């Protein structure tokens, strides 16, 4: 969509030199009409933009996931941790 | 967002409004019509770009954990000569 | 920026109420190039969006591919577990 | 068992002493003795540290246990790089 | 392990042999079993000396894992980096 | 030491063969006297054996230190998962 907003706002601004040059009902309505385009295109950037924030997010949140489990869990760790004060004992 | 599509849809009813019965009563409405919705425009762009920065944190908070996964250098130096010393007396 | 943002739309507002008040083609029309310099706006915030999004992906990219390396390689692994099995046969 | 063997060896060279100074067949005999019953000693040490090495070997192969785990498993590793393909597409 | 515990048993019902009927024949006997049995402890040392030097060399391993189960300090050098651009381009 | 006990077994054979050639009670007592000398060496070697036990434990024991420490915090994690809370609420 920055292609289009890049060119739908190009186009904004010639109509406007041109309606500066020969201001008129039909430049102004034209131009207002152009607005509105490139309005309904800056809405379109900005939903995908906001889709995009989502899946990182969901990106991010798995990330966590896994760092929650990179450790060893405290029942395998308990384990040898006994096991340890069995051997120390015997020795 | 909601907000969005709506201001976009009353701008788009008031366009062809004005496009049917032009007068500069309806450019005005008109214009009104824009700038109520480039102000949700605005309001949108300053809530992602608030987003943005609640993301960025938590990928520095990410980062930070993962320098702290490893083990630390200190208690992996002392293993090394634990290993050392044993492979002297074993020898 | 977020700043010339904030004020392009209050310059923004600034005009619709003269416009408002005393209405004129002169004031439609410079409404109008205020609304386009305020677009200018949106659209270079928005370009700017688009590109911190993209960095960060990339550094969500850097995160995963040290997530993947954080485990202890099966090269290792494969050899310290044989080196188990022949100490079990010994001592047994 | 450290204990008795440091002792039972002790025990040990009080009769090679007295023996070496009144070599008869009892002494002899009860050299014999106490060589036995230190051997015996030696075998339970010797029986207690193989049991020693075993539990060692078992704890040993926890920790490898524990080491195969500390990773990201690649099923969630997978979700993440195929969520990441996604949103470098959308983007 | 087996032939200990037999070559100890082995020695103990000669030595009570010794001493209901004893003879230079017979302390001989007792003294040829008493060297039979010291180079099978002499081999379960060597055995137990082997055995500690393969749990040594695991031990080598194990550490080894621990050395690498961290993260980079180039890769996490080249995050913080990517982390410190964004906070400054957002803000 | 491994070779000295090779050795005084080595010295206990040569003298059980004697014994056994002619036998005598000077030769009994040489060959007890070989004999005790051949156990404070077994006893040694126990000895060393048990001092390498009780180290490769302690070893063990810092391994086991550090597998406790690879993970990260919970203090770090609970921070991190609250920050993606509050982020899926204002996204929302």
């Amino acid at each position: 969509h920055m292609g289009d907003l890049k060119y739908s706002l190009e186009r904004l601004r010639e109509i406007l030199e041109r309606l500066e040059e020969n201001p008129s009902e039909k430049q102004i309505v034209e131009a207002i009409r152009a607005i509105v385009e490139n309005n309904a295109q800056i809405v379109e950037a900005i939903r995908a933009i906001v889709e995009n924030n989502a899946q990182i997010v969901e990106n991010n949140r798995a990330i966590i996931e896994a760092l929650e489990a990179i450790g060893v869990d405290q029942k395998i760790l308990e384990e040898m941790k006994k096991q340890l004060k069995d051997l120390k004992r015997s020795l």
